[PDB]
């Protein structure tokens, strides 16, 4: 169940509002025929909206916010027609239907991509369904921040042997489920296999890549939903221990390739 937006350059507002939007967003027609889509969809996606719609004269997701006077996931998908934009707001839902579910082999395939420094280039959309993670969310931040701490140690191992075959013209070997932090909070287990791209020349580990394909599903199903927190501990023998570690997986990125 979907619904329609429209608009473009002289000035944002909405004019039409697909009828099925009383239904599934919350609030009526007009209702909507009154602003600029832009200040509907979460202070957060924002950015990356006008930013699509530069680049299109596609799809992408965005958080949209319902209304009572608890922003909700959406893949707005749209459409260049004279000018003005047509948009078709798609809600997105969770992937697992369980709890700590064992997904099949059907599993969905989302690949995320990293640099050297260890940030989180492109992301697969494949993942927004399986991560409750909106690219943007990601897209620009640090991912050994996800990776959960009572495995990073045995986690660098892993990230490791990405050079040493990475050291080949393009090898790929899989990795061992390993703990990765959701949307919710939960963790999954993914069934990580690696590859990445050293420079030809300049010998440099360019950028790495993961063919995720998630194993076990979260404790709390329904991805997105809200996030809690029950995880602390040694939060000073430890919690900057591994910083040890991890701060040693990134100057782990130096040539010897």
């Amino acid at each position: 169940d979907s619904f329609c937006c429209v608009i473009s350059m002289h000035d944002g507002i909405v004019l039409y509002t697909t009828p099925s939007i009383t239904d599934v967003l919350g609030y009526p027609r007009d209702m909507w025929l009154g602003r600029s889509f832009i200040d509907f969809v979460h202070l957060k996606d924002r950015a990356t909206f006008a930013s699509q719609i530069t680049t299109g004269i596609s799809t992408f997701c965005v958080m949209l916010r319902r209304y009572r006077g608890s922003y909700e996931p959406f893949r707005l998908g749209l459409t260049f027609r004279e000018m003005l934009l047509v948009i078709c707001a798609t809600p997105i839902k969770s992937s697992y239907k369980v709890p700590d579910e064992i997904l099949s082999q059907k599993s969905p395939k989302f690949a995320i991509r990293h640099t050297a420094t260890g940030i989180i280039s492109h992301v697969d959309s494949a993942a927004v369904s399986a991560l409750g993670y909106l690219p943007q969310d990601l897209i620009g931040r640090s991912i050994m921040d996800f990776y959960h701490h009572e495995d990073l140690s045995v986690m660098k191992e892993t990230y490791e042997t990405v050079m040493k075959k990475g050291q080949t013209a393009g090898a790929s070997f899989c990795s061992k489920p390993y703990r990765f932090l959701i949307q919710n909070g939960c963790y999954v287990l993914l069934e990580t296999e690696w590859t990445s791209f050293v420079n030809p020349w300049s010998r440099k580990l360019e950028f790495v890549v993961g063919h995720h394909r998630v194993f076990q599903g979260p404790k709390q199903c329904n991805v997105f939903e809200a996030a809690p927190t029950c995880k602390l501990k040694i939060s000073e023998e430890a919690q900057s221990r591994n910083t040890r570690i991890k701060e040693d997986i990134v100057k782990r990125l130096a040539e010897t390739v």
